[PDB]
C-alpha cells in the first residue's frame, strides 16, 4: 500500500488516503476537511517543535480545567468566535422565532426545578429582577409543557460555580411555564461579567491583547414538546460592553429594556421577601414548530 | 468597538480584526492563521451544533486522559500525522543529521541516569539486545557530554507507563555517553506495539477504520551542549507494520539491522546476566550544530 512517510507531502497524502477507511459518510467528510486544514496550518506557519509542545500543553491544561460545572473548552471555542459561528450557521434567523445566542461555559442540568413566582437566586445576591413572558409559537399560539433553563452571574460578578463552596446551585433554575405558556420568576440583575482568568483561556486573552468582558446577560434555554430547542440570552441595554462582547454573543434583537418598579406592595405580591423595588424584564420567547 | 456579530461573515471579520491586538509578531501570525483555518473549516463543513458538542466532549476527554505517564494529546497529534509533519519541517534531512521521528505519548521525566554497559530493562522483560554507537557532529567531530534518553515497550507489548503498579521506571533510561561520544547499553528487542485503545484516540481510530499498530521501535532522544536536540527512533527491519505505522514515524534511514550474536564470552563482557545469545544494534547518532 502506502510509501514510507519520508517527506511532508507524503505524510499529508498518506493521511488523506487513509480517510477513505472511515465508514460513516459525514464523519469521513469531516475528517478529510480536518486533516486538510490541520496540515495546511502547520505547513503555512512552519510551526516549530517548541510551538507544537506549547500547543499540546495548552490543550491538555484546557481539558484538565474542565469540570461538570465549568467548560473551559467551550470558553476557548467562545473567545475564538467558533461558538458564535456554529450558532449562526445552525440557527439562522429563519422564522419569526426568538434569536439564538451562545451557551457559554457555565450551563449545568444541576439546577432546581421551579414553578412560576419562585426565585432562581437566594437572598443578598444582587438587585431584585423579575423575569416574565409567554412562550409562544411563531403562529402566536401558547406553547404548553415549556421549560426555561435560566442562569446568570450574581449581582457580585460571579457564577455559583466560581465560589469555593457550592452546597446547592444558585442564580440558576429550570422554570416550568404554565398551560397558557406564561413564565415568571424572581432573579437578580446580572452585571457585566469578567470571564474567568485563572485557566488557559485567561492566559490566551492576556497574550493576545484582549479584554475579558461580556456585557450583562441572562441565559435562556427553552424546550417544549413539538418545538425546536432554543439556546439564547437576553442582554440588558445600556451596558458599555454590548458592542465588544468577548465571545461574540450579542445580537440586536436580544437587547432588552429593564423597567424599575418601586412599589413595596407589588414587590411583596411577586414574592420578593425584602420588598422595596425590582427591575422588570418582560419578553416573550418565540419557538419554531419542529 | 466593532459591529454586532449578527452574521457569520461579521463574526469572522471581527475575530480577524481582533487578532491585530496580539503584541508578539509570531504569536499574532499564528493566531491569524489559526482563526482563518478554524472559521473556514466550520463554514466549509457546515459543522452542526451536535458535532460541535461532540468535539468539545472529545477534546475535554483527551486532556483529562493525560498524565505525567501518558500524553493523549501527543497521541492524537501523532495518529493525525501532525506530529510527523512538524518533525519533517523542523529537522529537514538537508542538514545532514540523523532524521527525526515521533516522540509519542510515553516519554517520561523520571528515567534513571545510566552509564555505558548498564541495562535500561529489568530481567524477564524481553529478548536481550545491546545498543551501541558514537555521537558525532555532521562535521565529523565527536560529541562530548551527550545523553541518550531511550525507551521502549516491554517484550509483551506494553510500556512501563501502562502498568497498574509502577514502583520504578522500566525499559527506559538516560545513558551518559563518554567524552569521546561512545555509548553502549543493554536493552530488549522491541516488539510490534499496539497503541492503547482505552482513551479518546482509540475511539477515533475505530470510528475511522484504522488499525492501532506501530512497528517495533526503540526511541532515541539525544541532547548535547552545542547541538540541536534530536528526537528519533530506530526501527528494526522485517516488521510487518513498517509500511503502515499508525503515527507515520518510519523513514528508511531509521530502519536498522539487528545482528544475532551467539558468543558467550562477549555476552558476559557486555554485562548480560544470563549470557546466551543477544541481538546487536550498532548505529551512530549524527547531530546538527546549533
Ligand atoms: C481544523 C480547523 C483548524 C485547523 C488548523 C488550526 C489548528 C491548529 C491548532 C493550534 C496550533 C497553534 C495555535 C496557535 C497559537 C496562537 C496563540 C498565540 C497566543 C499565545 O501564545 O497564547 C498562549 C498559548 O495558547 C495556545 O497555545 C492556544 C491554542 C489554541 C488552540 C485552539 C484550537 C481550537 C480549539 C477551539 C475550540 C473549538 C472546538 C470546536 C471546533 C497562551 O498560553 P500561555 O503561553 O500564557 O500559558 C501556557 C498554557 N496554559
Ligand atoms: C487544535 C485544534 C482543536 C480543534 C480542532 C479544529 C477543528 C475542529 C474539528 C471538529 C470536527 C472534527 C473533525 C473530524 C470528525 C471526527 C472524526 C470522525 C470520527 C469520529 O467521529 O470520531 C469520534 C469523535 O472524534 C472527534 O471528535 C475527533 C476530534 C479531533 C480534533 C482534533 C484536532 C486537533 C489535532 C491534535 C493536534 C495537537 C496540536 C498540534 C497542532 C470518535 O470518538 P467517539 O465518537 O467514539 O467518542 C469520543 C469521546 N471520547
Ligand atoms: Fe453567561
Ligand atoms: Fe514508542
Amino acid at each position: 500500500k502506502l510509501p514510507y512517510p519520508e517527506s511532508a507531502d507524503v505524510i499529508t497524502a498518506n493521511m488523506l488516503k487513509l480517510t477513505d477507511l472511515t465508514p460513516d459518510d459525514r464523519k469521513r467528510f469531516l475528517l478529510k476537511n480536518l486533516v486538510t486544514h490541520l496540515h495546511q496550518f502547520v505547513r503555512e506557519t512552519s510551526l516549530t517543535t517548541q510551538e507544537w509542545e506549547e500547543t499540546i500543553f495548552f490543550l491538555t491544561a484546557t481539558g484538565q480545567k474542565c469540570t461538570p460545572l465549568r467548560q473551559e473548552f467551550i470558553l476557548l471555542s467562545d473567545v475564538l468566535g467558533v461558538s458564535a459561528l456554529v450558532d449562526a450557521i445552525n440557527n439562522p434567523p429563519v422564522h419569526g422565532g426568538t434569536e439564538s445566542s451562545v451557551l457559554g461555559p457555565f450551563y449545568t442540568d444541576d439546577s432546581p426545578d421551579l414553578q412560576n413566582g419562585d426565585s432562581i437566586a437566594s437572598e443578598d445576591k444582587g438587585d431584585y429582577m423579575y423575569v416574565e413572558g409567554r412562550v409562544l409559537s411563531t403562529d402566536g399560539t401558547p406553547v404548553p409543557n415549556a421549560t426555561i433553563e435560566t442562569w446568570e452571574t450574581d449581582g457580585h460578578g460571579f457564577y455559583d460555580t466560581q465560589y469555593a463552596v457550592r452546597d446547592k446551585p444558585d442564580c440558576r433554575g429550570r422554570v416550568h411555564a404554565d398551560k397558557d405558556g406564561h413564565f415568571g420568576y424572581r432573579a437578580v440583575v446580572p452585571v457585566a461579567y469578567p470571564i474567568p482568568g485563572d485557566g488557559p483561556v485567561g492566559n490566551l486573552l492576556l497574550a493576545t491583547g484582549r479584554h475579558n468582558m461580556r456585557p450583562n446577560h441572562l441565559h435562556m434555554m427553552v424546550e417544549a414538546p413539538g418545538f425546536r430547542k432554543l439556546t439564547s440570552a437576553w442582554y440588558p441595554e445600556g451596558d458599555e460592553w454590548l458592542e465588544s462582547d468577548a465571545v461574540f454573543g450579542v445580537k440586536k434583537s436580544l437587547v432588552v429594556g429593564l423597567s424599575e418598579v418601586r412599589d413595596e406592595a407589588e414587590a411583596r405580591k411577586r414574592g420578593f421577601p425584602k420588598g422595596g423595588s425590582f427591575k422588570l424584564l418582560h419578553r416573550d420567547i418565540i419557538l419554531v414548530p419542529e
